[PDB]
């Protein structure tokens, strides 16, 4: 079986996870809609368009009293048509970090950090764990992410070629209980090789403490040996979003750079314009509180 | 033809072209479905449709109505479709303002006749925007697609597949409008004379449009077919205006324009009495 602290660790995970997110989405509200050239800056364009390529969803709001409201997005000629979306999206990922954040705070381990750290490690790691709650929220047979009343969904190896689609159906194959979603989050969310990250020791071995519990978790709950490298594809799979997200963050930043539309929250997180929390105001006062 | 016939039928396809915007570009900033009783809902229920809206950029806003529960969800449609019956009512009436004919009458038959035919003219119009095949009226941006049998037994629904079936021209629309429009019997109507011998000289004039133009046998009988049409147009007009009212009893929904049309002189119309006194 498992140590007693592991199971300790486990409880105090699933809670912070019970505490903060939202599975039904019922509380994402005011969010936008889609309403009803320089040599080198024409290249900027071309080059937003093959970020945005393979990215192209549909969105569904299905309302109270039965009624549906269906959203799909213009097909690419050439400018802002290729947006559209990206103002309702900055409002779920935002919405997806304060979430993410409120997990954080609820964690000893991640409280008993200095703040600076705390900062640096969720600027790390947001994306990566807004990934991973929405990948619990895939429907890998309607590629679709059923977030309560909205629904995004995609318009097949042409697909699986984007990591960050891979990604998704990949994990989704696992099969990953609660807890190993959890635990997923939080060997990502304690990276000790996050940019500007100063207790490098602390932080790596409780990464370890935590990769060790899902080892452990994976060895006792489930039927050996037919899951005997599941951890180690756990594993895998969290490299491979550490790679999406960075290929992410620099998506963000040309979209950002042409046509901006990151929330306040979203242009802390990514470095869109002294110290550390001076850098990030709105970041540290939702530690705080 | 006549030389006054030609002339009547250019002035009426020229009213036409300047006051029907079949693209709807000009029909904006509506009311949208949120992002007793039991007669109520057996009116509202064979007429149902969605909605679509494609946007400049070519994307496609699709709302698909709630199925019944006895709730007010079943009206979610009913204040967009007023004001898109608002914006047509306002080009049926620019339409008449601009016939010489109509201009000549009285502020007080032109207020009358407006009443009595303003929802006519209307399903005229929306049925040269009617695609039967999807059963969907197309109205540029705008699309209201119907959600067979038990459809055919909706008289406005009949009406509408009957009246493509006959592949019309649009000049013979357009006569179909001028003679709904001056029917000398509707309420109010003081010069019942004047109105009926013009209302006599546009059936006269389809009639030898039909002879001068349409020698196929699929068209025997084609003038007796619309004139029969007309007849059906205003007993649908005459329900029509029923449905509206209980509605309205039990859910406002109607436009002030409407509400002058269908009756919820020139004192208590003072909306269509302005826009009358406006020129062109
Ligand atoms: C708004 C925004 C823009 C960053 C630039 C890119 C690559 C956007 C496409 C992102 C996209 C279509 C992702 C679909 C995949 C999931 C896995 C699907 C659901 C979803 C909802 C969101 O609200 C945000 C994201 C990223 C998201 O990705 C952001 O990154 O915030
Ligand atoms: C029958 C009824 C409403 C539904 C009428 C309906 C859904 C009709 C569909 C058929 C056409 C023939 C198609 C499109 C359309 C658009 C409109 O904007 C108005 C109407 C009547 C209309 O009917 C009574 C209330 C009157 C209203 C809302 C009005 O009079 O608005």
């Amino acid at each position: 079986g498992l140590t007693e602290e592991q199971r300790m660790m486990i409880r105090e995970l699933m809670d912070a996870q019970m505490k903060t997110f939202d599975t039904t989405f019922s509380h994402f509200k005011n969010f936008r809609l889609p309403g009803v050239p320089s040599r080198e800056e024409a290249a900027k364009w071309s080059q937003v368009r093959k970020d945005l390529c393979s990215l192209k969803v549909s969105l569904q709001l299905r309302g109270e009293d039965g009624s549906v409201w269906n959203y799909k997005p213009p097909a690419d000629s050439g400018g802002k048509e290729i947006f559209s979306l990206l103002p309702h999206m900055a409002d779920m990922s935002t919405y997806m970090f304060k979430g993410i954040i409120s997990f954080a705070k609820v964690i000893s381990y991640f409280r008993d950090l200095p703040i600076e750290d705390q900062i640096s490690l969720l600027k790390g790691a947001a994306f990566e764990l807004c990934q991973l709650r929405f990948n619990t929220v895939f429907n890998a047979e309607t590629g679709t992410w059923e977030c309560g009343r909205l629904s995004y969904c995609l318009e097949f190896q042409q697909l699986l070629l984007e990591p960050m689609l891979k990604f998704h159906y990949m994990l989704k194959k696992l099969q990953l209980h609660e807890e190993e979603y959890v635990l997923m989050q939080a060997i990502s969310l304690f990276s000790p090789d996050r940019p500007g990250v100063l207790q490098h020791r602390v932080v790596d071995q409780l990464q370890e403490q935590f990769a060790i519990t899902l080892k452990s978790y994976i060895e006792c709950n489930r039927p050996q040996p037919a899951h005997r490298f599941l951890f180690l594809k756990i594993m895998a799979m969290l490299t491979e979003l550490r790679s999406i997200n960075a290929q992410h963050t620099q998506r963000l930043l040309r979209i950002q750079d042409i046509h901006p539309f990151a929330t306040p929250l979203m242009q802390e997180l990514f470095g869109i314009t002294s110290s550390l929390t001076e850098r990030h105001k709105i970041l540290h006062r939702l530690l705080q509180e």
